[PDB]
Formats: C-alpha cells, structure tokens, sequence
C-alpha cells in the first residue's frame, strides 16, 4: 500500500532538487565479484556477475499519473516487447529532440512539465537460490535517462537522478526464490533535467546495462590505487587502499598484487587498521597496502604499458573470500611552472571532443563502435579525447586504457539554458545535487590512468558551487589537474586556462567573459597557467578552415598546449522514406520543437563514421614527424615524447609535373624529440618544362593495434625546381573563319564551330563533328551555394546581418543582373579575336565588370583572358570564376594539381600537388545539408572527356547546380542534372570555421583586391 | 490520506541523510515586510510579522509510531497545556542527557533508535483574512531539535532538520479565514543528530520563537551589504545588492537609504537589473546599489558606531510595495602579512566561549539573560566571543552589534564521537547534509558587523568536505575569514590557526594532531598565519591557574593575537529536594546514562551568572590599560586600537601595611597604543617598620551602556619599600610554668594554658581562661580535597593513574600515619621550649618527616618553627601546613595579605595585598562539586576570634574539614561542622587549568624542593 503509486507519486521527488535518490547505495570503482584469483586476474567473467539485457517488456504514457495500478503486479496488456537498453525515441514512442541551448522545457526550476512521458519497464526473471541463500544481492543501472522509482516483486524499492551515472540497489530482500518481477518507471523530465542542457538530442529511457550483482556479505567495499616516482622514474610505489564492508575480524587478511602479464612483480598482505589519523584513531576497516616496483614500465597514449592488480580479500588461513582487479598504469601527471607534464615531459595535445551517438540506436553505445572511434582517431593522429559532456559508458575507461588515449573526465552538468547562465550554479540550494554529480563521478572512475584531468562540466557559468567542487577534488585526488571553462575559462575553478572558440590572433572581447587571442591570453598579468582550448575549429559542414594556424602557434609556443576539436561525429539520425530508403535527419526533422536544425552536426566523421575531407587536414597537421629540407637533406623531427621511430619507413619521390623520376625508402631512426638527417641521393635535373616536385611519406610497415601495416602517418612536399617554358606553338595551317550574322558570331574551325551570342556576349554553344558541347553558356559566376559557416546562426525569421550569406544576398550578389557592354569580333593573321566587356548591377550600383578576350587559333584552342574589377563598397564575393553546363558525361576527372581531396585556400595544406584521377562520384562531398563542396585547388590542368583545361585556377565539376545545392536541404533530396556541371574559379573565399556562428574566414583568405586576373586554355581531343 | 501518518512516516526522512528538508524555503536575512519606511527606519515593531509563542498543546509519545491518527484532526484529550518555546525535558516528559563526546543513542548512522522521543505540539489559532487574500504567509520557526514534520488543518507541510537554524514554510494555500490548526510532530533523534554531537546537555523540542510573516506576492527576497574603503578609512563604498521575488515589471524600483539616526546619510534608486556576467547576460531581478560615504564612523568593539539602512520596493509613482532593514557597520577585516587585522590594526582578542543556557529554562534563550551575559563580558574586560558551537539566537547578533563584541560564527556540526573523528566528514554522501548548515548559516547571518569570523563547526576531524566548504564561503564572502581546529587545527581549511588547549610553552605531541607549544607553532617551517586559540584556560571548579602566562606570550608575540576561554558559565540544571529545595544539578543527575558528570561545569560564572573568583584573573589579565613604574613616575600604556582614554581616572594609593599614607587622583589622557607619563608628587617616607605599597586603579567616572559610573576597569600594584624591624620584645615579668604528667606536658601562664599531648606530640588542646579553644589538636596536613584539575577524568571504574589524586592516593598520602619520634620539654630563662619530630609512613615508607619547636614566653605567645622534609620519590604534596579545628566561631575574618578574593599561587595576580575585612561566609567558595578552596596567599596577619597569627602563609577557613570537601559530591548536601576549621599553609601547590584532563600545573608551582621551612607566631587578645 505504501508501496502505491499513489503514494509513492505523491511526494513527486522529480520536482526536487533535495530528493536526488533513494535508498541508491554508495559509488566505487567497478566490481566483478570474482571468487577465483585467476579468473579476476586475467579478466574472465565473473559469475556473480549477471547481465539483464534482453527482452524487456515496455509501456508508455504522457503522464506518470496515467500509469494504472495494476502494472506494479502484473504486466499490462498492451505492453510492447522491447529490446533493453534502449532509447524509446528511437522505437517511435515520442519524438526525440533536438535543441542547443534552449531548453526543451519550460523554464521553472523546479518543476517539470504536467505531460511528461514515462516510460514503464517491467522484467522478469528467475534468481539462483544459492544467491538467496548468503550474500548480497544488488542490482546496477549504467544509466537510466532522466530520472525514476523501482519496484522489485510489487515493492517500492528506490529512487534516482543523473542520467550518466550508475544507480545501484540492494535487492537482497526483495528477492524470492526463483520467479521475480522488476517494474521500472522511467521520467522524461525531472529536476535533474534543469542540469543536463547539453547541446544533443534529448532522449529517454534505459540506455546502458543492467545487472545483477552477488557479492559476499564480508566484502571489498572500495579501493583506490596511487602511483608515486623518484626524479627519474626508475622506482615507483604503488599504494592501494581498501576498504571493507560486514563484520570485522581479526583472522581477514587483504592482499594485493601486481602482474606484469604472466608474471608476479609485487605483493602485499596484510590485516585491517589503518594508521592514527586523528585523535579519535585510524580507520579500523580499511587498510593501505604499499608496493615497490622497480623499473617500472610506464603507461602514455604512444605506449600504453598496462599492469594487473589484484585485491583478495581472506581470512588468515587461506581462504578465499573475493577478489576485484583493474588494470594499472604508471604515469605522472603535473603542471609545473606553467606547463603540463606527463611523465616528466609537456604534453602536445591533439584531442577532439566526443559525443556518445549511433545514428540508429541513439545514445546507446557498444563495444565495437567504441572502438571504430578509438581506431579512426588514432589513425588520424588523435592522442586524447574529452567526454562532452558527462561521464561515459565503463568500458570507454577501459578501451583507452588499452589502447592509450587521454582522457579528459567530466561531470555531467551543463545549465546552458539558464539566464544568467550560473543561475543554479550559484545556488547553495543546488550545491548538493552538483555535488553528487561531480564526488560520483570521481569514485567511480580515479583508478582508470587514462583519465588525466576532471573537468567539472560544461557551459553552466561560474559559481561558488564550482569553487567547493573544485577544491573538493584538489582535496581528494591531487594526482590529477581540475579544469572548467565556464565564466571566462580562466576562473579560479580551473587549473587550465580551457576557453572555447577563442581566435589564434583576434581578440573577441565580449563583456564580462571575452575571448583573447590565445597567444595574448598567457601573458596577461599575472597569468601562469598552461592553455588548451576545451573546443576548437567547429567541423560543422565544409569547415576547419585555418586549422593550420593553431598548430603553428601550438608549436610555437610552450604553454599552448593544444586542444579539442568540435568535434568527432555528426549526430545525425536514420529516417525512412516510402521505399524503405534511409536517409540522413536532423534537428525538426521529427517534429521537434523547438529545434536547432543543422547544428546537431558538427562532426569530422558522418554518423556512419564515415570521415569528412576535413579529416585529413587534422590529421596532417596532427602528424607526429615535421620535416626541413635544406639541399639535398631532409631534417626530421619526431614530435614523440616517449617512443623511438620503430615501425616507421621513409619513403620519398621525385616528379615533374606529375612524372616519377626517381624514388627512395629510408627508415626512420629518431629518438622521441630528437632529429635525423636524411641525404639524398643526387636529384636527377630534367630538362623539359615543368614543376619539379619532392614528396615523402611515413610508412608503418607493420601493423599495430589499431593500424594496419602499411599506414601513412605523415607527408609533406616541397617544390623544388621550375623550368619555364619558353616555346612557341607551331604554325597552323589554317586560320579560323569567322561569321558574323545578327544574333550571333560564328568561328568555324574544321569540325569545330563556337558560337557567341550577340545580344549576351556569351559564348553560347560549341559543337565538335555535329555533337554540341553545351547545355549552358559560359558565364562569370561570384557567387557560392552558401556554406555552413556562411550561413551562421541566420535563421529566415531571425536574419543575421554579419553572416556572409546575408550580406551577399543584401547586396544583391545572387541577383545581379549582366549588361553587355561591349562585343567586338576581329580577324587577325593567326587568329579569330573577340572581345567583351559585362556589367553586373543591381539597383543601380555597379558591382562587378567582367573584361575579356577570347582568342581561337588555327590550332584550335580557345585562349581565355579575363578582368574583373570589384567596387570597393561590395561585400567581398565569394569566388571570381566561369561557369556551364556542359552537355557530356563522364566516367572520371583528371587533373594536375592539389588533391586527390576536396580543398579549399584555408583548408589545404594536407592536399598534395600530383596528377589525379578520379571518378566522377568522387568529386562530390555529400554534406547531409549542402552547399559548395568538391573544391580543388591550384589547378594546372583539367580534363574530362574530350574536353581539356588549362592555366592556373581552382574547380569543382558535378550533376549538380549552385542553385539546386543551394536550394535543397538535405542531400537525399538531390536529383543529377542533365549533364555535368562545372565551375572554374580564378578565385574562391576562405572557408573558415573558428566557430559557426560568426565570420571567421580570415582576411588573408577574403576576396579584397578590388582587381582580378586570370586566364585558361580550352581545348578538344 | 497521503496527509496521513501512516504514509507521511512511512518514508523515515529522519533516517536519512539525503532528506534534510522538505518543502523549506530558502535562507535570507532577518525580515519584517515593513509596510511604512519610518518603522522600518526605527525599528518599530511591524504588523506583518506575528509571534505564535504562548500557550500550546502538548503530548509526548515514546516513538513517533505511537502517535494517533486522530491527533491530525483533534486535539488530544490527555494534551496538557505548555508554553512554547521550551524544551519538554524541562517540564517532565523525559530526561536530558549529559554526555560529552559519547553520542546519547547507538552509533549506527544513519538510523536512530526505534524509541525516539516524539513530541506532539499543537496550536488552535486565527488569521485574519486581509492576510489571506493577498500576498504571502509563511510560518517560521526560529528553532526546532531535532527534527520535525508539520501538518496545518490536517494537510501536511513539510519537513525540516538542523537545531540551529530557522525552518520557514509557505502557507498561504493551507490557511483558511478564521480558525487553523497547527500539528507539528518534532522527534528527538534523526540522521541530523550525528552532526549534532556537542559537548552540552541533550535536549528536545521548539526551543526558540514561532513566527508567521505576511509578505507581498512581489518582495524583496534577499539582500547584501558591503563596505569598501580607501587606504586610510576617510571614505567608504556601502555596497547593497537586492533581489526580488515575484512579477518583474519595468515600474518597479529600489531605493537604498542610510541613516545616521535622524540624518539622512545617503540614498539610492533603481530599477531592476544588473550587470552582464556571463554570455547568457545578467540577473534581471537583482539590482545593486553603491552608495559613497564620506568620513564614515568606523564600528568596532571599542566603539560601535551603527548606521540604519532601509531597503525599499516600490512603484516608479512612489508607491511603497514592502520595506526592510538593518543596522550597518563599516569596518574592515582582514589577514594581512601574518595578521588579522580589524580597520586596519592587529586585534587582541579578549574572549570567551559561550553556549545558550539556562538552569531553568535550558537551551531557550531571552533578551533579559543575553543583555546581562554582554555586560558582565563586557565589564571583565571581554572583546569577543565564540558560538559553541552553532548559531545563536537571532538577537544575539544584534546585541553584540550594537553593545560592541566581535563574534565568530559558527556552523551547527559536530561529530566528535565518530571513529575516527572524520568518518563523516570526509564522506562525499554527507556532504549535503554538511553543506545546508554551513550555507544556511551564512545568507542568514552575514550582514551583521559584529560577525569577523566564520567558523566550520568543532570536533569533526577533517575531511574533504570541509575544504569544499571553506572554499564555498571563500567565494561568497570574502569578508571575513574563515577558521576550523579539527585535524590539527592548521589545516588546509583554516585561515588561522586555532588549536584548543595548547600550552604555551610546553608541547603536546600527539600522534597525528599534536599541539604544539604556541610560541613554537607559529614558527613552524612555512608557517605564516596568526595564530588564536578556539579554546584555552579550561574554567572548571577551582582552575584558570597558569591565566597569566597566556596573556604575557600574547603580548610579547605579534602573531598570537589572544583566544577563548572555555567557557561562559556552568550548564548546570536546577532540581528540587523534598522541601521544594533547588539544588544545582549535572550530569547522571536525572538518572541520564551516559553521563559525564561535572563536565558540563566549566564556567568563569555559576549558571545564575554570579561569579567565580576566577573572572577576576581574567578582568585583571585582560585589562586594556598596562603600567610600568619607574621611580616616581608611572607609565601608563594603552591597549585600545580606536578609542582615547575619555572616560578615565586613575586613582592612586600609598599605604604601610594596610594603613594609608596618601590618595591621590589623575585622569587618562591616553590615545589608542600610546603612552601618558604620570609624575607622582612626593612620597611619604615612614619611619615605623613594614612594607610600603603603592596601588593604582582606573575608574570609569561616567556610566554607559554596559557599565555604571565609578566602575573599576584596572588596576596594579607595587611594593615600594621595606623597613625591616630590629625590635626587641619587652621583658615579660613573670615565665611559663611547666607541668609534666605522662600524658602530658602542660604549661600555663596566667589564665592561658597549653598542653601538650605525650604521646601524640601534638598540642592537644588549650585554654583561655576555663574555655577550651580547640577541637581538634593542631598537625600537620599534606593533602588537600582535589581539585576538578586533580582528578581530570578519573573514575572509579577507569582510574586514570596520571591524576594528581590518583598518584597521591596511591602513594598514601591520604593514609600515612604519623609516629612520634621525639617530644621533648625544657626550660629556659625566658620561655618554655617544646621540640618534636614526627615522621608520616606508609607501608614502610617514610613519606615525610616534620620537626617542630614551640617556644612559649612571659609574653603568652607561641611562636612556632616547622621544618619538612619531603621523599624526593613520593609525588609532590598538595600542601604543607598545619590544620585544626577550633571550638569558636565568629562573624568576620580579618587579615593582611592577599585579596579579597580566593586565590592560588598560579591565580594570584589579580589580588592585592592589603587588609582585608569579610564575613566568615565569604571565605567559602561554593564550587557546585566540592572540593579544597577558599584560599588567600602572602598572608603576614590573620585574626579571627581572640586568635591572632603572624607569619608568611597563606591559609583558608571555614566550617567544612578537608575530609567532608572530599566526601560530598554535590554543595547542597555538606554541613556546617562544629567549630571552625583552619587551615595554614606554609606552601601550597598551584591548580592548573591549560585542561581539565591532564596534569596542567606548571613545574614552578609544583612542591618539588624537598624541604621547606616556615615560622608562626600564635597569640591571644
Ligand atoms: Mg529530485
Ligand atoms: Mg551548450
Ligand atoms: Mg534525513
Ligand atoms: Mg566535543
């Protein structure tokens, strides 16, 4: 009866910041409850030990007040079969949500909306009798969102909050022999959501395991390890502390030892009572063990030594009466004199901040996505990575651990919504609940070593209730720097300057919580502190434009340390159409709202984990070996801290202008932060005209643990020599043979003809034999199919003024209208001569004048001359180039020039000058919301079919139109055009992407020189 | 039905430690919702604001289980009738207990035993409508131990923890017009009880004021003063920042008002709205206002200049919404280079630790009791005070503000008796727990000046949440600094170094916690904070011995900057004997198990607030007026930081032995730490023999608030010279006879006899005329009834072998018997001459040996000469002296030495020597336990009777032997005995007091030399 959901509900705990839980035991490392030495030491599986997931069976309702009595003793009717974990969105019970800051409730802390869908979970299952007999039973949720009450057997058994953390329960009494029932309501909305505003979608349900858990009543409560070192780290302590639970007795023993795989290196035995703390005593049920270990090897993210440590608690004689482990790393972390350190040496931070999503099971996470992820990254030159922003699933420790990865921990608190920003924050009354977010989490998680810094939250302002918790953690676990960004990045509650989006060179002075350039940042009075930006280089769309410049500065100076990027993978969501054809959703896309539409992806991957071309610009300039040429020698430098170059291959290549000359390999023989020379034989020196050009790539010739052999791990190139050329074309036998009629002037040239409109002034139409080459006149272009970064925050009801977009369109950019000045045609002694001269206007002003030559030879090739003048008081455009349609379809593009990836003037450094080739597919990046895309850059030659371009510009070629990209909003719903599109820029603007909701190209990369000049040859084979 | 008991304590919140509140509303200043400016202005009594103090019903129940269901309902018929606010021990109900550290129920957090006292109140009251139409009505309870629910008109409210600190409740939804029911149901013991184990007696029930406030549905929520300065004090920034509750419309305002009584000071107005601080803006409903003040008057203990200032809400129109108030102090406090300093000069605290108690009412505490404690502090020379160990009384604060204290505020958290002692404390799970009393404490607390120092609480060892604590306050006020002992009383977690009991020049060292001498301590390797003992000079029984040597380090070391005496007054209980007799009660008195005894007794005042001799030790050490004499002239030093000597006269006094030479009169004119020369006119120069002493006193001529005219505020004393006498007696003219019989030598001369028992040794008896004058022989005394200090914590059942008493007994002091080694007589020329050895054994041992010599002459005076030696192995004797009782009994006692008051060689500076004069009563100290006392040192004469004694002793005298001290436990049970025991101590040894559980008396006091001589001269008038 008390036992009622009419009472239970009555108190309604999940309109209360005082209530967090009821009855939830106590935090602590991971436990299996082995009852055999071996199996805990070599990570078998405990049977004490036993997973829930399955089949469950699932309700649900609007209300927590609709759900009937009866579901406390038996299951309903109605009720669905249902795969656990789970998100329920994502079974099409109620939509998922995607908003940013604004919170998906109405802001009332702390009440929750009257229609809040619960979610009722109910299970059934049978439980061993001898586990009934003696022991303990518990049962373990890794995360429950957001909040909710337990029934076990018809009795009311808990409460609980934090959607990323564990919740565990003493089933011990509850528990019948055999047959038992769990009744598990689940809330969408609780107070608990007030500090869960993150920036994803908003989600529901059971969506991490759920276990059982039999453990001695005498048993190992809690324990915690500690590594200390000498000056050089040739000696090492290792000390464990235990804690127990039930009844003390003189005969329990507790012994602790450490393997290195197979062998034992150290134990440790001894008998409960700690030292004298205070005037009371010590601690009589808890004991601290301290071994020695000599020579220890040392765990890093590029070497990840592991040890195995053993915890068995026994009486004296012998007996076993259970045992925990975990693996150990040994590793010092500390900022010293304004620098972080590892092991003694400064961290070089290449980190990405990342999100737990699957693009079909929501935020439900599995081992083999984990590791897809840990494998990508580091084959891109990833060391590290931030939990935005909560505490993620256990095994996600491990596998870092494993395969050596930073990690940066953080508590799951982000009150992005609130006004100010620290309202709760600030509050004592809100203190508690903060609190167990924050002391959970640490409990949990301090024995893991790839764990290198807590982070206290996100984006919740500055309070005083960070100050406490930040101290709180100083106090209890000091192996370990604290850092928060909220409130200006550089409060007392950090150990880190971490801010977000701050500019390498510009400052962005807001009020109260501005953002310096972060070199000026370290060196404002008084500041000492190591600087590592938290969030970095928005992905979102066709972005990290400039990249390049943070690390230069990275490297350049000590106390940048490096950064996060914003961030790993889109969280895009699978949707179907009426043929059972995916395709790729996002915000609204559900009927969300209020919702925040494309900013849901920001990621270097697709939600498939399918990688963005930005990908490789991250990965170039995260490369661990920088090159110098001087001469004939390379100079290498290893960016190491720990490890000898020793699986890496050298090789280097010769060409001109696309061909081999010669090639080499040479392995790699440096020292972690050492140099190695490397001679070169003697270049060979071509004659012929061309770019001379040197490229070396490291190889790993064997595979490793999350490479394959044979990966690349870095390049660079240099130019090394120019022969001009200084030939002339031979004589034609024939000139061209103009026509000149109303409408049109036509050269003819054999089975060439080209025709120019009269009244455009545009080249209108090519044949070759009798085939016609254009769907589309050849036309000037200076406009773009907006990127995400053009676009920023600019929403159709809530315009902003400063995106790009914005201006261009206000300034009539996409609707200028050409005028032909002028249209001359002449015939030389070599050749057909004709000039133009267009004007585009809008309202009177004059934005652009197009000038231009064409001249056709007896050689029939067309050469191409343009000027273009832009008035000073235009927004700067966003290309200067041509563009048609052309009429043929092609299987591959081929090219000299950059590549083989999309790239753009600030996003180009990892692109390599060769000769490509690709398939037309391929010169298409498939952003789920488009814009321009496929660019190449610093084009010597084009070719594609019959047709062939040359001079020195950049180019994209597609089935689709700037306008059908720039009009359609989701990539499923482009159609191919008629025929090949193609654009031809003299010119293109910067991309930028220091964050998306601003202008960030840099000036360097925009369009300002008021007059430009280019010019191309075309011709047919 | 889910207002129901049954329901309602079905969820046992008072065992659990994530449940503290239910319902509750925040923490705020003091308020009246004033509805007219002029009343808030002077502090008039507002209407808003209603006391529910009177009469209550009552009924008690030995577990909450047992409470009726009716009782939500209906009054009981078996209620009595009680006044509130009280504690039901103190009517009857059930027992207050008097443990110490040992917590009154089993040790099992966080349960609570099954029989838990529960205590039904009710109150039948009315509310007038006006209230319940518009606005806000809440109920507000001042004080409520420890735990409750509370249920109005049958509905139930809510749910509250924590003593010390206002409970406040909304009930505006529950009232209805006319007749309401109150039922609250407050439980003894609850989790809260764990952080509530202070050394006091353990009592129950609403011990402080119930209030209903009637508040605008628009209010003023919460405000804050701050006071900033420049370098020198000439000008000030009052500083007010006020937040609202309510419907935020742009037509509201704030106006901020200071007066200085009727002046208007200065004043501001604005609308809601502050300024931005962070990216999401600022807070909308708070407004900050600063107002400029010139040449402000500083407030300190010395001079407590206040200031009023009002808070108004109101209309853009000039309506008045709702008005507040406080009293404003502009001082400044801060820890600077070592130092704390107060308006910047270094302090000297003065203080005392005071707990809330009363021997009739308990722990309810009332205007009349506070006032008077302030005064008597205030005139014995006390600055400051400490709250042990929880918030006061409410209008403690503003006592202390306006009479002048400084106060250190302390939070409601002890947990002495866990194991070890920081078993809670540093658990993240009871941090919320800890973090609402020290939060709570703060918003109520911290506009009040006389409020320097926050404390953490006592005895709680030290734990991590108390650094995230300190931190808390660190960042919300930054005014004062914050200070903690547990742990070792320089921890991380305190700004000042506070240790209990240290001594000062003998080090304690202690495994883990040692208490370092404090002359050491401070320079300790990286030590630079000040350093101020939390608690020192232990006041039980007899005891302050040693005072001295504090208050001389304090002055001679910057860095020790004073402490707190323990304690105030004896928390002793009144009871009544069969003849309605009170009698003073302490622990186990009220058959409470377990108990602590007198424990509990460890005031410089009796629980009625009349004195123990000791205070005025503490008056004289403490005075703020130092003197030096050299020559002729006094030098006079000022001890006061602000205040010039305006209210001063120094009178002085020439005297020889006792008779008066010359008075004189001169006023102070001494500023703040300066100096004033006084040149003494010329100084008689007596011919006739004896001792010539100077006295100064300094006499307060006018009266003020804490004190009446001519009140004696210091003073000092100096022997100037000695005329020793070379006189001879006059010839006698006849001589003692003599008589041996063999039992006896008897000798007479005239009407006056002696004699002198054979076989004893001993003057057995003696005669004036026909009259006897004694009743028992004269003899040697080593011993003295112990002392509280002798015994420290000795019992019966658990010897502690360290005590004086123990070794004393041990060693048979208080058994030896004594054996007559030698009594001879003999006849000289002059006299009669009776010589005596005795030697006192125990067990084989010779403890002591006396030789004596009487001489009896023609002028009918014994002089007598006592020689001792002492075993250098046995423990140092109490006394060495002589003792008898004699027949007679008289009035007033007489004497030239030391006084007037008790005093002991370690506690003797405060006395002065002259003649005094007192009624046999006076020399009676009636320590509620009883033990040796009454003492007077450097005694040359004493009369009494026809008796007469000369010599250099100190002695007591009163109608209870030594033995009958030692017997009885409590005062009210000795009686007078026959005639008048005399005590006369050649030495006496010191008393003790750094603490009453170890040995505490300083080697110089201690009776270690082996042997002693002294000298008397007895005769007859
Ligand atoms: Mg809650
Ligand atoms: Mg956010
Ligand atoms: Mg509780
Ligand atoms: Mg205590």
């Amino acid at each position: 009866i008390t036992d009622s959901l009419a009472v239970v509900l009555q108190r309604r705990d999940w309109e209360n910041p005082g209530v967090t839980q009821l009855n939830r035991l106590a935090a602590h490392p991971p436990f299996a409850s082995w009852r055999n030495s071996e199996e805990a030491r070599t990570d078998r599986p405990s049977q004490q030990l036993r997973s829930l997931n399955g089949e469950w069976r699932f309700a649900w309702f609007p209300a927590p007040e609709a759900v009937p009595e009866s579901w406390l003793e038996c299951d309903l009717p109605e009720a669905d079969t249902v795969v656990v974990p789970s998100n329920w969105q994502m079974h099409g019970y109620d939509a998922p949500i995607y908003t940013n800051v604004t919170y998906p409730i109405t802001v009332n802390p702390p009440f929750v909306p009257t229609e809040n869908p619960t979610g009722c979970y109910s299970l059934t299952f049978n439980v061993d009798e001898s586990w009934l007999q003696e022991g303990q039973t518990r049962i373990i949720f890794d995360g429950v969102n957001s909040a909710f009450h337990l029934w076990c057997n018809g009795r009311w058994v808990g409460y609980g909050q934090d959607s990323r953390l564990p919740s565990e329960f003493d089933l011990s009494a509850f528990l019948r022999a055999g047959e038992n029932r769990l009744a598990v309501m689940v809330l969408r909305w609780s107070d608990g959501s007030y500090l869960e505003d993150q920036d994803m979608w908003r989600m529901s349900g059971i969506f991490r395991d759920v276990s059982l858990l039999h453990k001695p009543t005498t048993q190992i409560s809690d324990f915690h390890v500690a590594t200390r070192f000498n000056d050089d780290f040739s000696r090492a302590v290792l000390e464990a502390e235990v804690q127990m639970c039930g009844e003390l007795r003189d005969y329990l023993r507790v012994t602790v030892s450490l393997w290195q795989g197979e062998t034992q290196v150290a134990s440790g035995t001894a008998p409960f009572g700690g030292e004298i703390i205070d005037e009371r005593g010590g601690y009589a049920d808890r004991v601290t063990l301290r071994l020695n270990v000599e020579n220890p090897k040392l765990w890093s993210a590029e070497i990840p030594n592991l040890y195995r440590a053993v915890v068995e608690l026994h009486t004296a004689d012998g007996t076993l009466i259970e045992a925990e482990a975990c693996d150990v790393g040994f590793r010092e972390v500390r900022i010293e004199n304004g620098l972080l350190l590892l092991n003694g040496k400064p961290l070089l931070i290449r980190g990405v901040n990342r999100h737990e999503h699957h693009p079909l099971h929501g935020q439900v996470m599995d081992e083999q996505t984990m590791v897809q992820d840990i494998l990508l990254m580091k084959q891109n030159n990833f060391n590290a990575v931030r939990c935005s922003h909560y505490p993620n699933h256990p095994l996600w420790y491990t596998l870092c651990d494993r395969y050596g990865l930073y990690v940066v921990d953080e508590a799951n608190i982000e009150t992005h919504g609130m006004v100010p920003m620290n309202r709760l924050t600030d509050d004592p009354r809100w203190l508690p609940a903060m609190s167990e977010r924050v002391t959970r989490m640490v409990q949990r998680d301090r024995n893991h070593p790839s764990v290198i810094i807590w982070s206290l939250g996100n984006e919740s302002g500055h309070g005083a209730n960070h100050d406490a918790l930040y101290r709180w953690i100083k106090s209890v676990d000091p192996s370990r720097p604290v850092q928060y960004e909220g409130g200006g990045a550089d409060t007392t509650a950090t150990d880190i300057i971490c801010p977000m989006y701050a500019r390498v060179d510009e400052d962005q002075p807001f009020p109260a919580v501005p953002k310096w350039s972060i070199k000026k940042w370290l060196s404002l009075p008084g500041e000492t502190r190591p600087l590592i930006l938290c969030e970095y280089a928005h992905a979102m769309g066709n972005s990290l434009g400039g990249f390049a410049k943070y690390w230069q500065a990275f490297r350049q100076y000590p106390r940048l340390q490096g950064g996060f990027v914003w961030d790993w993978v889109d969280q895009s969501l699978i949707k179907y159409d009426e043929n059972g054809n995916p395709w790729s959703a996002y915000g609204g896309d559900f009927g969300d709202t209020p919702n925040d539409r494309q900013f849901c992806m920001n990621g270097l991957v697709f939600a498939d984990r399918t990688p963005h071309p930005a990908l490789t610009e991250a990965k170039h300039q995260q490369q661990f070996f920088q090159f110098r040429l001087s001469g004939q020698t390379i100079e290498v430098t290893s960016e190491y801290l720990f490890r000898h170059s020793d699986n890496e291959l050298l090789h280097w290549m010769v060409a001109l202008d696309g061909k081999p000359l010669a090639s080499g390999e040479v392995p790699l023989d440096v020292a972690p932060q050492g140099k190695q020379l490397i001679e070169l034989p003697e270049l060979p020196q071509p004659e012929s005209a061309g770019q001379l050009w040197l490229t070396v790539r490291v190889v790993q010739p064997n595979a490793t643990a999350w490479s394959e052999a044979g990966h690349i791990s870095a390049w660079q190139q240099w130019r090394l020599a120019e022969n001009l050329s200084v030939t002339l074309p031979a004589a034609s036998h024939a000139i061209p043979h103009l026509t000149t009629s109303e409408m049109d002037f036509c050269i003819e040239l054999g089975n060439k003809r080209w025709q120019f409109n009269r009244q455009s002034g545009f080249l209108s139409q090519m044949w070759i034999g009798d085939k016609k080459q254009l769907l589309t006149p050849l036309r000037d272009q200076f406009t773009r199919a907006p990127l995400d970064n053009d676009i920023g925050v600019s929403e159709a009801t809530r315009i902003d003024p400063n995106a790009w977009v914005e201006r261009w369109k206000a300034a009539g950019h996409y609707q200028a209208e050409a005028a032909l000045l002028q249209c001359t045609a002449d015939t030389l002694a070599d050749a057909v001569l004709i000039t133009t001269a267009h004007a585009w206007q809008h309202q009177g002003k004059t934005l652009f004048i197009s000038r231009k030559t064409y001249r056709i030879d007896g050689s029939g090739q067309m050469a191409i001359t343009v000027d273009v003048e832009v008035a000073s008081d235009t927004p700067h455009p966003a290309r200067i180039g041509l563009n048609c349609q052309l009429a043929q379809v092609a299987e591959r593009v081929n090219w000299l020039g950059l590549g083989p990836q999309e790239n753009y003037p600030d996003r180009l450094t990892a692109a390599c000058f060769d000769r490509w080739d690709l398939p037309l597919s391929d010169m298409y990046t498939p952003y789920v919301f488009p814009s321009e895309n496929g660019l190449r850059c610093g084009t010597r030659e084009l070719n594609y079919g019959p047709h062939q371009w040359r001079g020195d510009f950049q180019f994209n070629i597609s089935r689709y139109s700037q306008q059908q990209l720039m009009e359609t909003s989701h990539r499923h719903l482009l159609h191919a055009e008629e025929g090949t599109w193609l654009n031809i820029d003299g010119f293109h603007m910067g991309i930028g992407g220091d964050d998306s909701w601003s202008p960030s190209v840099s000036a360097e990369f925009q369009l300002s020189a008021g007059r430009y000049h280019y010019q191309l040859v075309w011709c047919q084979k």
